């Protein structure tokens, strides 16, 4: 298996969202300490993890490719894989984003992509693995993994891309593919993890915690945007 890092700028209007809600919440963090701050970073990430995903998720509007940097190389990504004749899965950690990919897929391709998500019953589920494992014709599928979701292990896709990171930091051919929003969090956490493994080997498990623990100076360093002309 080769697993790799594909880097995707945000569209200017991605770049502005994400940088307003940083200024949010640089603008009123000094106020609040303890359990009140946790919250208020807490909120903050979930919101910046959403606009690097399509400002649709904040906005509504348009569910284009065009919206998201990290769409325009998934279609990207995706005309090269049919082309080889791969079985592709996305998974996601929100399920509306899942909905969105789903649609667009569809939409753009028309090819129907089945969906993953928690609230689905058994059968339709496991109708659906079985549909994507059994059938070379299904091209696609898509899965939303929420934050205390488990994610699967569909054998029968050549190609996998994490939209977002989903997964649980602890554990972490087919062709793998990590969407990364250039100069974000996205990065920022990637390179930290893959630098000194051994330093958060201890504090990785609980997952964010160790973020919302952070200064604000650390805080800042993690999250502000880092692209030229910002």
């Amino acid at each position: 298996k080769i697993e790799t890092n594909v880097y995707c700028n945000l569209t200017p209007e991605q770049a502005a969202m994400y940088k307003a809600e940083v200024e949010n919440l640089f603008n009123n963090i000094d106020s609040v300490t303890g359990i009140k701050r946790k919250g208020m970073i807490l909120s903050t990430l979930l919101k910046l993890k959403q606009i690097v995903d399509h400002p649709a998720l904040l906005k509504g509007g348009e569910q284009s490719v065009r919206r998201s940097g990290k769409m325009i190389r998934t279609m990207e990504i995706i005309e090269e894989a049919l082309d080889e004749g791969d079985k592709i899965a996305i998974f996601t950690q929100f399920v509306d984003m899942g909905k969105i990919i789903r649609n667009i897929i569809e939409k753009e391709l028309n090819t129907e992509v089945p969906f993953l998500y928690g609230e689905l019953s058994k059968k339709e589920r496991d109708d659906i693995i079985s549909k994507f494992q059994n059938n070379p014709s299904v091209k696609f599928i898509v899965l939303s993994v929420k934050a205390g979701g488990f994610g699967i292990n569909l054998t029968s896709a050549n190609r996998v891309i994490h939209f977002d990171r989903w997964w649980n930091p602890a554990v972490e051919n087919v062709i793998v593919h990590k969407l990364i929003s250039v100069g974000t969090l996205e990065e920022k956490i990637d390179q930290l993890l893959a630098f000194k493994r051994s330093l958060f080997k201890d504090i990785i498990s609980s997952g964010d915690s160790w973020i919302t623990e952070l200064s604000t100076e650390e805080l800042r360093k993690v999250i502000e945007l880092s692209v030229g002309g910002y």
